[PDB]
């Protein structure tokens, strides 16, 4: 039996758990797949409401976790694995085992530079450039008898808007599809949506293919993924739980451990550089392991041809601390019943757990706020580091790591994000490490959240930087990093971020005792129900300061190339974001946008994110279970 739980904070969760469930909300396509938010008008880091993520994924298996936690019935949960194998990890049909078994782990890829202008893309493939060896292959092919990757592709056109349809059939749901492929200066508004699958059936003459790379030859139609390391992380942490709360009542789960270990196992791919180069000398080509940084970098990507047979695999030589994940890889490296089959698979991890702390440390700022992160290509391009720019394991110090516009270390979320699973794997082992880092933070955060007389409140949202942190020496630790500052720029009440905040003060108050900490978390969940409930979970109004850019802003396409996207659109030099997504006109909330532009006023939206629908959900679920009296 699980031990008893805080009935106001369980009917909390239920309540919750009801209204993302209801038919009647419409968090879910027909399908069973969960949306980015109920509302299709979105633009954030996904272009389009109705697209699907695999953080939206690994976030509906957290739910479904604590759902059978609650209820006994675990079934949800298996069934969240089920749409996730079926729907956003590539089939056999749609990566080829054809294709993938011909991949060469002594040439994993060809190099191509990377651009902070998307005006300079295509990016020139280059043969003549150094390439590293992959050392993991081999353990997967003889582990699981196949070529083909087992992780979530990272984004998914649900209910096929934008026409590619599956495999180029353009009326097949859901559509693979990727967006981001030029650069840090490439946000959400600058991208050319484009489908995984590239048969040259849509877009220009090699379909979209000449827009990001360009070879020696005419492209081949082929296909190509890519992973968002920090979902498949999450969804392992997820798993994790729902195996320790099925057993606890005499349930299991075994044959969804089996998938999150599997997605572990080849997780492992993020540990190595893009091109597999050595770690702290860039311009030599790695040996193996010397490639690994260890870190769960932005991605790992990987492709191959359709109409004939070769692939390639790249890592992420670019790392943020937001993307990390301790809990998981203790537990892929600890708990018998996480064991990766592969020959490396559990050391690997324990490798990466005791790099990924270090990481937290090093980048931990003179407040207490994390910092960035680190990369082991300069500019995307190998270049050398500047002179005095700090070292993490001869990687160098990048305030906002991948993303510039906006930078990636700009949102509070990936401080809390992050950090709930320092304070998870604090609880869970009261690791030393993990106790200092949540010590300081902590400190600082609850020195930010304001409460209101009429029950509102605010916590950080855009956050700013200056100074770097002290080049990192194993032996002599934390400095304390003096020169190292977090700015807070503005508040806010991102309701997903202050559930997250409460689920990350919980866990550490549970250990710690700390009831600052427990007072606060509390206060937070008890505000957002009390103040900011509504008939679809909670929600409040925010500003969309960047909606100007529906209608103003250019997106770059090369000279002389000329397209069109499935429903028509003319994709030329020239396009605004508005021009290549006209379908966008008929969304219900349309007028209201450009009537607020016109009127030169800030666009504003009630939204209901599926991810912060669940935080918040989650979030009341660990209060009842950590604070039972
Ligand atoms: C943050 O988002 C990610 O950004 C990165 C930025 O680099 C993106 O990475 C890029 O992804 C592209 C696909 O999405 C690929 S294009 C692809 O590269 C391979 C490997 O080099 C090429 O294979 C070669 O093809 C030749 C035949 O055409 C063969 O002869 C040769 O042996 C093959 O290796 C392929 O042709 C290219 O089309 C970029 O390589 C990669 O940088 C990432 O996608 C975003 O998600
Ligand atoms: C007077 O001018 C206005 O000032 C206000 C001051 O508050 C500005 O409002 C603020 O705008 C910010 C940017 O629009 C947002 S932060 C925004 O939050 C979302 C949701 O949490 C984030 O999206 C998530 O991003 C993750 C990381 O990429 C994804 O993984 C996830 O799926 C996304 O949901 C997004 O990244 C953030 O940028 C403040 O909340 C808001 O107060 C206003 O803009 C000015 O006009
Ligand atoms: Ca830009």
């Amino acid at each position: 039996a699980s031990s008893p739980a805080n009935k106001v904070y369980q009917d909390r969760f239920e309540s919750m758990y009801s209204k993302i469930k209801d038919p009647a909300n419409g968090y879910f396509s027909e399908q069973g797949i969960p949306y980015h938010s109920i509302e299709t008008l979105m633009v954030e880091a996904p272009d389009y409401g109705h697209v699907t993520t695999s953080e939206a994924m690994s976030y509906y298996m957290w739910l479904e976790a604590m759902h059978g936690r609650f209820s006994g019935d675990f079934t949800g949960f298996d069934k969240s694995w089920s749409v996730t194998e079926q729907y956003l990890i590539p089939t056999e049909k749609d990566q080829p085992n054809t294709s993938m078994s011909r991949y060469d782990a002594n040439k994993p890829a060809t190099y191509a530079p990377e651009f902070q202008d998307p005006s300079k893309y295509p990016s020139p493939l280059d043969t003549s450039q150094p390439v590293g060896r992959d050392p993991i292959n081999s353990q997967l092919t003889s582990a699981y008898g196949t070529s083909m990757l087992y992780g979530m592709h990272w984004i998914l056109d649900v209910d096929n808007w934008y026409g590619f349809g599956a495999r180029a059939d353009g009326t097949s749901k859901p559509s693979y599809i990727n967006t981001f492929q030029r650069g840090e200066q490439e946000s959400t508004w600058e991208t050319i949506p484009q489908p995984c699958w590239d048969e040259h059936k849509f877009g220009g003459q090699y379909g979209f293919l000449d827009l990001f790379t360009k070879d020696t030859g005419t492209p081949a139609k082929q296909f190509k993924y890519t992973n968002a390391p920090d979902a498949d992380a999450r969804a392992v942490q997820a798993t994790y739980w729902a195996d320790q709360w099925a057993k606890e009542q005499g349930k299991s789960v075994s044959t969804s451990v089996g998938k999150a270990t599997k997605m572990g196992d080849y997780l492992r791919y993020s540990f190595f550089d893009k091109y597999f180069r050595k770690i702290g000398q860039p311009s030599q080509a790695g040996t193996g392991y010397d490639a690994a940084h260890y870190l769960l970098s932005w991605y790992y990507a990987w492709g191959g041809g359709i109409d004939s047979t070769w692939s390639w695999i790249i890592g992420s030589s670019h790392n943020h601390f937001g993307y990390q994940n301790p809990f998981a890889a203790w537990v892929l490296s600890t708990d018998a019943n996480f064991k990766p089959k592969s020959s490396n698979g559990a050391s690997d991890w324990a490798k990466s757990l005791d790099r990924q702390l270090e990481f937290y440390q090093w980048l931990q700022s003179a407040e207490g706020a994390i910092a960035g992160g680190a990369t082991n290509s300069w500019n995307g391009r190998y270049e050398a580091v500047p002179s005095g720019t700090s070292t993490f394991y001869g990687m160098g110090y990048v305030e906002n790591p991948v993303y510039a516009d906006p930078g990636s270390n700009t949102w509070f979320g990936m401080q809390v994000w992050s950090m709930q699973r320092v304070a998870e794997l604090y609880y869970k082992t009261g690791d030393a490490r993990a106790k200092k880092l949540l010590d300081k933070w902590a400190k600082w955060i609850n020195g930010e959240i304001k409460f209101n007389a009429d029950g509102t409140f605010q916590i950080p949202s855009t956050i700013d930087w200056e100074g770097q942190p002290d080049t990192w020496n194993p032996t002599q630790g934390y400095t304390g990093n003096a020169n190292l500052h977090v700015k807070v720029v503005n508040y806010g009440t991102d309701l997903g971020c202050a559930s997250s905040l409460a689920n990350t003060l919980t866990y550490y108050a549970a250990k710690s005792g700390d009831e600052t900490s427990r007072q606060n978390a509390q206060k937070l969940l008890d505000a957002m129900w009390n103040n900011y409930s509504d008939s679809k979970g909670i929600s409040t109004v925010e500003q969309r300061g960047d909606y100007h850019r529906f209608l103003d802003q250019e997106v770059f396409v090369p000279a002389g190339w000329t397209g069109k996207m499935p429903n028509g659109d003319v994709i030329k030099s020239g396009v605004k974001f508005i021009d290549i997504r006209s379908k966008y006109k008929q969304d219900p909330e349309w007028q209201t946008m450009v009537a607020a532009l016109q009127a030169g006023q800030v666009p504003t939206q009630r939204l209901h994110r599926f991810w912060a629908q669940s935080e918040f959900a989650v979030a009341n679920g660990v209060y009842a279970i950590l604070f039972p009296d």
